[PDB]
């Protein structure tokens, strides 16, 4: 989101147009995702065991 | 015995190449059995 900053100075004059004028944009973030590659081998024979 | 640990980071590369697992079976324990007698005689 954006900032949405408070002002506890809003005492503008009765003529005045601006002072100068404040905007910022949001901010934008980013993530990444990640692998959990998981393996298993021994051999073919022991797995028939009794 | 136990399960296998966390290892903590578990990322990859796509590829595997592994070590023929780490799983490191389990392990064998056993336990003996004693004699009680607690003999009686009677004369």
């Amino acid at each position: 989101d954006a900032l949405a900053s408070v002002d506890g100075n809003n005492a503008h004059v009765e003529g005045s147009r601006a002072e100068d004028g404040e905007m910022k944009p949001t901010v934008i973030k980013s993530n990444v995702t990640q692998i959990l590659r998981k393996v298993v081998r021994v051999s073919d024979t022991a797995n028939t065991t009794a």
